[PDB]
């Protein structure tokens, strides 16, 4: 035609946030969910990283939207790494396809930044990339 | 031989002050869903029902302004019957380029900064 007219339009990939963690050396891929009031370890990955016998079957409840939301129990303290650093983490366990969930609670603890602009998670003094859709567990 | 029972500290969810064509709203800023909601409710006080796009939830608002600080935003909005009037999901914060800090308490969207909201402050 006699005119090209340009009408641009945004395309952006909206994938669920994930980063790579470690668990007593496991590579986990972790959720990073600031909807959530609790921070998140399944069963199947407490056992496989041998933090069992740190599952205190006191502190039960409910979770509700993750699982069957049945609390098995809580770990009080199991050190994460993110990139170069270890960092003390709680965790509410249950039976879930989910390895890991970070919830608020971490994040506040932990002073992250979750930064969407520059696609990466500041947290305790690290950073670490959101995972691409590809990497992301389904 | 046992007992359950509820314990003798909640973590406040995050939320900032906004406003939809000058009606104040407090939106739940959540990074685990994907979509940007806005309840049915919040949509016809707010005069912005007869902007729901219907073809397939009740439908979508395609693009409305959202007033942070003194600033407008456009957002895109899934419509569903819900308590939540307003939910900031990873597509608008992705969109707006977003940050959000906790080691400061604010969120930084588009070219706005809004603190989060105090737990008494809350819906």
């Amino acid at each position: 035609r006699n005119a090209i007219e340009y009408t641009p339009e945004m395309f952006t990939q909206v994938p669920m946030l994930y980063i790579n963690i470690e668990i007593n050396n496991y590579p986990v891929k972790a959720f990073v969910d600031t909807g959530a009031q609790t921070t998140i370890m399944s069963t199947r990955l407490a056992k496989k990283t041998g933090l069992s016998r740190m599952i205190d079957k006191r502190f039960i409840g409910e979770a509700r939207g993750v699982g069957t939301g049945k609390i098995i129990g809580r770990i009080h303290q199991a050190q994460v790494k993110i990139e170069t650093q270890y960092i003390p983490c709680s965790f509410t366990v249950l039976d879930t396809d989910i390895d890991v969930l970070i919830g608020l609670d971490m994040l506040k603890r932990h002073l992250a930044c979750v930064d969407l602009k520059e696609n990466v998670l500041r947290i305790a003094e690290v950073e670490t990339s959101f995972l691409s859709e590809a990497e992301i567990p389904k």
